[PDB]
């Protein structure tokens, strides 16, 4: 009776900043020690549809596992707010890198759109049009060199209420938020992370050229710049949306795949086979066996765990996309054999292994079932982790988790430990 949703399972660290639709926060897992970004939305003053609407929405952003868009991971609520908890991003905004460097080469500037080009093809096909894309709404995970980029602050427009100019599209000025808007916002970024300007340089002044559509690269640093990157910009800054280009066909541009080569070296064959050997074990083991360890590796992680099977996942991705298919992980498996020296079914082990990982049925591997299947069950079976497992599952509090309070896919905690070692 005297418990809360929220403040029983976190404690307010520092504020971060304000979030257009709500303050930001750091918090801390009570068991775990676990930090976490929250967004606390004020349900009086920013709601303007029902709250079951709004959870339903949350729901769907939830259920988005893309490495270059924002994890969340669940969604609270008290008399005043919703708490929104999420994955913790440290490097700052993507503008003030922008600020730092002023420029990039086509090298640097590859591996940034490249994520970006990612994010939303994937934010596309899943129905959702960002409508306000740029640097300032794309975070870094961290301070290291090549960390991932991550994609903020879309998804609630028409559930809450709440330097633009440079980045939106003509059909923006004139009532229109389409997929392509998103396309035309990532043209000026590319724009600006090459040459150092806007392409449309008042705010009267600065709209006036985005209405006649026109841009140069008459700067003095374009005569360096290829022709590849210019047919590419050319193609997302078109007028009319119905001849822009797509997400996904910036993604396949010739240019990206230039750059886009992050191919397995020997370097990383300590990390590949161990990725095999759990990957091995988790086919094995039941299908209850298998869901707990999803379970807990998507909602209970965070990346430091994850950080080396990061750079295995970025680089088995050839596309880019963000997701392994069928066909790379078989190349991906050929190549691991190659780089020991081992002659290479591969095929027929891999044919069994899809459904047993791809446990949404999505077509692909997403990242969390990459490391629920590639990572140290050691790592997940830490005695805090499966504390607050089993607290999530006690809706009751009794101490004791009924059958069907087990939604993993009379018991005590001791019990439980028993059960998922
Ligand atoms: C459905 C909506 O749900 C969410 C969930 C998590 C969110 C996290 C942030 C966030 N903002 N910031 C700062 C704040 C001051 O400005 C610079 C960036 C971080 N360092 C964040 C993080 N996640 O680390 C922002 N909006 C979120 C919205
Ligand atoms: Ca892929
Ligand atoms: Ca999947």
């Amino acid at each position: 009776g005297h418990m809360g949703t929220f403040a029983e399972r976190y404690n307010i660290v520092c504020m971060l900043g304000k979030g257009s639709f709500g303050e930001v926060l750091k918090c801390k897992d009570r068991i775990t020690q676990q930090e976490y970004a929250v967004k606390v939305i004020n349900k009086a003053s920013a709601k303007n549809k029902d709250t079951s609407t709004i959870l339903r929405e949350v729901e769907l952003l939830k259920k988005l596992d893309h490495p270059n868009i924002m994890k969340l991971f669940e969604i609270l609520e008290d008399s005043s707010s919703f708490y929104i908890v999420g994955e913790l991003y440290t490097g700052g905004e993507l503008f003030d890198e922008i600020i730092k460097r002023k420029r990039f080469s086509e090298h640097d500037a590859a591996r940034i759109i490249k994520q970006v080009f990612s994010g939303i093809t994937y934010m596309h096909k899943h129905n959702i049009v960002h409508r306000d894309l740029k640097p300032e709404n794309i975070l870094l995970e961290s301070k290291e060199k090549d960390c991932d980029i991550k994609i903020i602050d879309f998804g609630l427009s028409t559930c809450f209420q709440q330097g633009t100019a440079y980045y939106i599209a003509p059909e923006v000025l004139r009532g229109t938020y389409d997929e392509k808007c998103d396309v035309w916002s990532a043209g000026v970024i590319l724009y600006i992370l090459l040459s150092g300007t806007p392409p449309f340089y008042n705010e009267y002044d600065i709209l006036k050229r985005v209405e006649t559509g026109k841009y140069a690269f008459d700067l003095p640093q374009w005569r360096t710049i290829s022709d590849d990157a210019k047919d590419l910009i050319r193609k997302m800054l078109t007028f009319h949306p119905s001849l822009r280009i797509t997400a996904t066909q910036c993604l396949e541009h010739p240019w990206i795949q230039k750059y886009s080569s992050e191919t397995p070296t020997i370097s990383d064959l300590p990390s590949l086979e161990s990725a095999m050997t759990n990957i091995r074990q988790f086919q094995a083991e039941k299908k209850l066996a298998q869901a707990a360890l999803l379970y807990m590796a998507s909602k209970l992680t965070t990346l430091d765990e994850t950080k080396q099977l990061t750079e295995i996942f970025r680089k088995l991705d050839t596309n880019n996309d963000g997701m392994l298919d069928r066909d790379e992980l078989v190349r991906g498996y050929h190549e691991f054999m190659r780089l020991k020296g081992v002659d290479s079914t591969i095929e027929d082990q891999i044919d069994s292994l899809m459904p047993l990982l791809d446990m949404d049925g999505s077509g692909s591997i997403e990242y969390s079932e990459f490391i629920a299947s590639a990572i140290d069950r050691t790592i997940l079976l830490s005695r805090e982790r499966m504390e607050r497992a089993f607290k999530m599952f006690d809706k009751d509090g009794s101490g004791k988790i009924s059958t069907k309070e087990l939604f993993k896919l009379e018991v005590d905690f001791n019990e439980f430990v028993e059960m998922l070692q």
